């Protein structure tokens, strides 16, 4: 497992939980010197249990599917709560076993349905180890309106700072004030298995791309990605969602 506390977090507090969550995930090769997520995982090993408190000392356990950091799903105190979805449904048949009640929200894990339950895009949310600490909160009780804003959060600044050391270093930009995430955040998340894929086609084509990604820098300014030279692959990326996946 792998724990977060935010009573006394900091930055360096929180580059350690996301370091531990990356050492978590197996892999059994790299690809350009990236870990490559396995294809699957059998039982109840494909799911990784992440306790997370709130500033309190409230906690939520979250299950992460290790082969592509997706959350399927949490329990809060006797509750256990699982997006709507095939592979969340299958989740709920290894973790949360004990909890007293299984609540299926009513929405999958996307971040499209999940902007339409909460009512706003992930433009409008900032994020932050502050709104970190809100999202664990309001998770503790059932709202679901309210727990889709708290799952967005949430998603950003666990997997999506795992996965790329940019999205990371934003977080904790964002120690004691959120911030609504930049434009090259949001292209990175929306770009990660794009990214994964390519960089695994690159091993057989010399390091060149099959096909650009095309992202948003930290000016702002859209950018051609073409090969592993680039620094989103040499110095961001952390993880690779593998092919067998996408
Ligand atoms: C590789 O990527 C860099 C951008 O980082 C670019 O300047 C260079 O021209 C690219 N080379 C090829 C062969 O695509
Ligand atoms: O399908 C994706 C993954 O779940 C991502 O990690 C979170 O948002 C969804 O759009």
């Amino acid at each position: 497992d792998v724990s977060f506390r935010l009573s006394g977090a900091d930055p360096s507090s929180y580059g350690m939980f996301i370091k531990d969550l990356r050492n978590a995930l197996p892999h059994t090769e790299k690809v350009y010197n990236i870990p490559l997520l396995l294809p699957s995982v059998s039982g109840a090993g494909r799911y990784l249990l992440m306790h997370l408190f709130n500033y309190d000392g409230n906690t939520i356990t979250v299950a992460v599917d290790v082969t592509n950091v997706y959350i399927m799903g949490y329990l809060a105190l006797t509750t256990s709560y699982f997006f709507n979805e095939p592979a969340a449904d299958l989740a709920s048949q290894y973790v949360f076993r004990s909890a007293r009640r299984k609540i299926t929200l009513p929405y999958s894990g996307n971040y499209e349905r999940l902007q339409i339950a909460a009512g706003k895009p992930r433009e409008k949310i900032p994020i932050g180890l502050p709104a970190l600490d809100t999202a664990i909160s309001t998770l503790l009780h059932y709202d679901s309106t309210a727990a889709a804003g708290a799952l967005l959060v949430l998603i950003q600044t666990t997997a999506e700072a795992a996965r790329f050391k940019y999205i990371e270093q934003q977080i904790q930009e964002r120690a004691y004030r959120d911030e609504v995430p930049s434009s090259a955040t949001i292209s990175l998340e929306n770009s990660w298995s794009g990214l994964s894929k390519q960089i695994q086609l690159a091993q057989g084509n010399n390091g060149v791309f099959r096909t650009p990604t095309v992202l948003v820098d930290s000016k702002g300014n859209r950018v051609q990605i073409t090969n592993v030279t680039s620094n989103v692959v040499t110095s961001n990326i952390q993880l690779l969602l593998n092919t067998k996946n996408i």
